């Protein structure tokens, strides 16, 4: 049913992006250019810049999870939390300083989905607001790091998990 159809269907507004490999798809909006970042950090794969706003970055994490553990298994919202945190700093714990505002999980049609919540600290100063959610999916772990101003980061709050929950796995 849904094998679609080659044509113009891309039009000037949000594209689809899917990957069986990786058992992951979600929307973004047009304009926004892809760039390798191979050799990256672990687990990083792809990050996703807009052309249109500099100042939003998106990055997307993809992992494979032990077998013999799961995301329950690996550690609790506030366990996984703590553990990101120190995972950033690693690398920013010279200038920056990360902060968990808050971590959650929910549990959907058998599904459990991992909400963290954390900005960016600079010498005295909020550098800016970032949301992170984890979710396995048949032992895929997928993570999606988005991050924008903290000056309209309360008109959009909802926006960066409507993305993250938006997406959807197979």
């Amino acid at each position: 049913g849904p094998l679609g159809s080659c044509g113009g269907v891309g039009i000037a507004s949000l594209q689809r992006y899917s990957d069986t490999k990786d058992g992951y798809e979600f929307l973004y909006p047009n304009g926004w250019i892809g760039v390798d970042v191979k050799g990256a950090s672990p687990g990083v794969d792809v990050v996703f810049r807009d052309l249109i706003e500099r100042d939003e970055n998106l990055s997307v994490i993809i992992s494979e999870i032990p077998s013999d553990k799961t995301l329950t298994d690996l550690g609790t919202a506030t366990d996984v939390g703590y553990r990101f945190m120190k995972t950033v700093n690693d690398a920013s714990q010279g200038d920056r300083q990360a902060e968990l505002i808050n971590a959650e999980a929910r549990d959907e049609d058998g599904q459990v989905y991992y909400t963290l919540e954390y900005r960016v600290l600079v010498g005295d100063n909020v550098e800016r607001h970032d949301l992170a959610s984890v979710t396995t999916n048949r032992g895929k772990l997928i993570t999606f790091d988005l991050s924008t101003a903290e000056d309209r980061w309360d008109t959009v709050k909802s926006l960066f998990d409507t993305v993250a929950s938006s997406f959807h796995v197979y």
